[PDB]
């Protein structure tokens, strides 16, 4: 198990998110589904020039799996996935995002609301989760599990668990007061309101 520090600005962004009373928390699901769609688009385009890219799995979809017993909501996609390097760089640093302008924008006009337009939508997961685990398999690497309960650091380790072929699974370990996101009716309404036009099947697994 390797432990890494988040880039300073990401750590600051996470604390803000972690501690906010921002009301419209449901946007977290929109952001994760939008990230999954992007990942699926990526593997799908690459497969136009090289069909063998789908040897790890031909299905392109997104599944939502609430688990009331474990208090987890899991978002699984079969997109392009992430290499170890991608995990460390993309979830650990500002990378390609507009993080700095977002951090500045506490004086522009928008609050916590425009996160997704600044390329940092992923972190909205911390509005509802005390901890996030990301399990991922990219065609070019082994399967890895990234995890963080914020606080400034994250871990990365080889994942020997159930093989996924290719894709990314985000497991949200929900805060005790955010269990509404495990309710079928709530999940349905959020998908309909924010993600209805996503170009891949989004399937809710009923408990
Ligand atoms: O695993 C991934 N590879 C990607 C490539 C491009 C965009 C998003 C990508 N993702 C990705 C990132 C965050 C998620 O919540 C889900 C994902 O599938």
């Amino acid at each position: 198990v390797e432990t890494f520090a988040f880039q300073a600005e990401i750590a600051q962004l996470m604390s803000l998110i972690i501690n906010t009373f921002y009301s419209n928390k449901e946007i977290f699901l929109r952001e994760l589904i939008s990230n999954s769609s992007d990942a699926l688009d990526k593997i799908r385009y690459e497969t136009l020039t090289d069909p063998s890219k789908l040897d790890s799995g031909k299905e392109l979809h997104i599944n939502l799996i609430p688990n009331k017993q474990d208090r987890t909501l899991t978002i699984v996609d079969t997109g392009i996935g992430m290499t170890k390097a991608d995990l460390i760089n993309n979830l650990g640093t500002i990378a390609k995002s507009g993080t700095k302008a977002f951090m500045e924008a506490l004086q522009a006009g928008a609050d916590i609301s425009m996160i997704g337009q600044f390329g940092v939508g992923f972190y909205s997961a911390y509005l509802v989760a005390e901890k996030v685990t990301v399990i991922t398999k990219h065609n070019d690497d082994e399967q890895y599990a990234w995890e963080s309960s914020a606080g400034g650091s994250f871990t990365v380790r080889t994942d020997t668990g159930e093989p996924m072929g290719r894709g990314t699974k985000v497991i949200l370990h929900l805060k005790e007061d955010q269990t509404e996101y495990l309710e079928e009716r709530r999940i349905k309404e959020i998908v309909k309101k924010h993600s209805q036009f996503i170009g891949y099947p989004i399937t809710l697994f009923v408990e």
